[PDB]
């Protein structure tokens, strides 16, 4: 009704049966139809796609989330490419004429991966069309051996369709570039700490891979222009670039969400801890995310960095332990130090005076009876309604490694059981690590983990997650009482 | 002596190099190169080229190459080009006219993270070297960013200097292209087995990351051609390819060292866990490799690989559990399976025939009292030994994820403490989640977990390593007997 066109259409194939010439006006209906819930730049490219390619029995692979794609039907970057050479593997040896096309963006085509498609692409010859969204320049496409037709209007729908039914008959890699048009965040405390410490210390660098603004750092871009380097979507040589600064005698800060520095695990490893280089590691969106555009869970980085030699972890548990760790990290110079906090806001902490926290040593909060709660990060607040509800002993951990071993073996000693608190995978995580240390000195306490399950965790506000999951108070005090029944 | 190196006695005695003439080079290079063989021997011209120009150890050389250098090592007695680019910044920064040169080689450079470096170098223009030894044009770099040079005689010491010379004092980044020239191993067993498979099986296809010294795959590559893929030095782009190949309705092995799945974390996590694609992940050089070449120890893949959902791991203690966990994951389709086995021999197990090994599973191998030892892997006849030494039970188990919970719990009520045996490292690894079983169920029995220590093993002999870190019968019992007192 409001949308004609649109309304005519119910399935990828009905659209192919329109004129030519009704697409022009069924892109603006598309586009206005999603201001009624952004990715609007790819309506045109959307159109001309589904109406030249025989979707879904074509493949279309697209690497932000293009919301239009999916009204036409019914995440990590750059990894398009590679799953589309595949497909068009797969599709070639299938021998039934099935086409394959991918769409990456001008941000996702920087990262290595795409780097390591294009180039294999180059070699075995797939039949595979990549389409570049950008916002001769070719030169560089066609000497990784595709055949480069571009730039065109991305917004022509016409141009676009007479385009792709061409280079869709085309043999071999084919490359289309087309134009298109508490309060404080844990963000902003690291951001802020990051001006502050650089001010008064030339030796500060900070590198991010591609500036989500979620990091928290234009305020540092733009007072410190020439100390702020964003690498794009380049996680790997991200932290590799940060260690060669310390090996310069800087002090190089890598901001860096947990989710993404997935992608940097081997140069964090082989780069930096093998070297005890002394790089800062200011871990955003750890734990819960909530709904915060495409950016999952982190849910495992206690896990994976834990189990490296060398790596010094820390979980902040309110804003101004985060300014602690941030200083404490920054200022340490055995290896390299980590720290994790959540997206949102913390506690109204208040910011004291900035000292080096004690390695290693967890604080104790609450002296109780019977049972002790042992934190990592952001959910003492529930830890300690928990605490007075069952009059237990509550520990801020600090610390995921190394873990404070001698207060574990002591709290072990003067209780009948333990609790390990994390917004991380139970499964290798931090509260794992105190069961490790139990048992290796042969102290037979049972200990519950309480932490994130063995399932990937759906979308959905942070406060809600965090209910679902039993990471709130009363959730916390049921699996307590449920355990010791 | 003097008799065999007159110039090369001269360098080390006094280190004159650079006060050398220059027409003293050529010998001092055929010197240089007949040591060696009398004990990258590709690399003495440009290695005395690079000494002979820079100002080392000053300036800085770093190598990012596939072998030790060894003509480096004798000269002069980071690894990579993002560590050289942050090493270029901070010798900018520091302003004393430092300058860093980085050699890589041509296999090094298809990864995607040189890529990423050379991106970053293109933009921000440090001064830099980078030196290319191909031992397999300048389109490409310069599109990169790079003023290029060459390609140049790699072995034409007198060349090199000249060529140099004039580029150490040319100013951005610099690249230099040179022109240089019946006891089955399990890498055995795996490649007969894709022989095997893919001879009665058209949707097998196998996919590495560079064909390696010792690799298995010489002869799959040979009989099946079409069905064998190298992506060269890029696991990031191998793992998201073969989920390609799985969305197309076929069924890839990724053929991949435990210390290079490193570089595909993100991948493995979410481009084929996340989706549920059932990729068969083969992983070589598992736990103690001893001295392979430039692998590092495989000492991580059960920790980080047993914290991400839906993932099965697997751990075979001989040949023939090799091939049935092979075949148990190729024809597993609910997810993504990854067996993992050490470089060398089996133990001569016969091959039985191939059948699905029940998922989750472990096998009593000895009944026993009081201890009861639970194997991970192919320290299994070593933990035989110690089973009959201290007459305790005995468990291959199999499987690291899942785990078989239920015989954990049955061997925790019968015995009174436990051991777990595994090549890898303690923390996070499949004796940590044994201890995580017990302690959901509140099992107060101790484990004593033996694996890998919380540092990075140092090269030498697979025998000799794992008799230093105490993972034979003799280091097994000792753990044992000292944590009991």
């Amino acid at each position: 009704a409001k949308y004609p066109t649109l309304a005519l259409v119910d399935s990828t194939q009905e659209l192919r049966l329109l004129p030519k010439e009704s697409l022009p006006k069924l892109c603006d209906e598309l586009r206005r139809y999603l201001l009624d819930s952004s990715g609007l730049g790819t309506v045109e490219l959307t159109v001309a796609l589904h109406y030249v390619y025989n979707t879904p029995f074509d493949r279309l692979i697209w690497d932000h989330q293009a919301y239009p794609h999916k009204i036409l039907t019914g995440g990590h970057s750059s990894t398009s490419i590679s799953a589309g050479i595949g497909v068009a593997i797969a599709a070639a040896k299938e021998d039934k004429q099935r086409r394959a096309v991918c769409v990456i963006g001008d941000g996702a085509i920087t990262a290595g991966m795409a780097f390591e498609a294009m180039n294999h692409a180059g070699d075995i010859k797939p039949d595979l069309l990549v389409v570049l969204n950008d916002n001769g320049p070719g030169t560089l496409f066609e000497e990784l051996g595709f055949n480069y037709i571009g730039p065109v209007d991305g917004h022509d729908v016409l141009g676009l369709v007479s385009t792709l039914k061409n280079m869709r008959d085309l043999k071999g890699p084919q490359f289309l570039h087309i134009m298109t048009k508490g309060l404080p965040s844990y963000s902003k405390i690291f951001g802020d700490w990051l001006c502050e410490t650089a001010a008064k210390d030339n030796k500060l660098m900070a590198i991010t891979p591609a500036m989500r603004e979620g990091s928290g750092m234009v305020e540092f871009s733009k007072k410190f222009p020439d100390r702020y380097f964003d690498v794009a979507i380049a996680e790997q040589h991200a932290v590799t670039f940060a260690a060669g600064l310390a090996i310069g005698d800087y002090k190089p800060v890598v901001a860096i969400y947990s989710t993404f520095l997935q992608r940097a695990y081997d140069q964090v490893i082989h780069d930096v801890a093998i070297q005890k280089l002394p790089v800062l590691f200011a871990i955003d969106r750890a734990g819960i995310v909530g709904a915060d555009g495409q950016t999952h869970q982190g849910a495992f980085d206690l896990s994976f960095l834990r189990c490296i030699p060398d790596m010094v972890v820390m979980t902040p548990s309110d804003e101004n332990e985060c300014r602690q760790m941030l200083y404490t990290g920054y200022h340490y110079s055995d290896g390299p130090c980590a720290v994790r906090y959540p997206r949102g806001s913390g506690t109204g902490a208040t910011l004291e005076p900035l000292a080096s926290l004690p390695i290693g040593k967890g604080v104790v909060k609450r002296q109780g009876e019977k049972i002790a709660i042992l934190n990592f990060g952001t959910l003492l607040p529930e830890a300690a309604a928990v605490a007075d509800k069952l009059n237990a002993t509550l520990v801020d951990m600090r610390f995921v490694k190394p873990l404070d071993t001698a207060l574990i073996l002591q709290l072990a000693g003067e209780h009948d059981a333990l609790v390990t608190l994390e917004e991380n995978a139970i499964m290798g995580g931090a509260g794992s690590g105190v069961n490790e240390v139990l048992m290796a000195h042969r102290r037979a306490v049972p200990v519950l983990n309480i932490g994130l399950p063995d399932y990937f965790i759906p979308q959905g506000t942070q406060e809600e997650i965090r209910a679902d999951l039993g990471l709130d108070a009363a959730g916390i005090e049921a699996k307590i009482r449920d355990w010791l029944a």
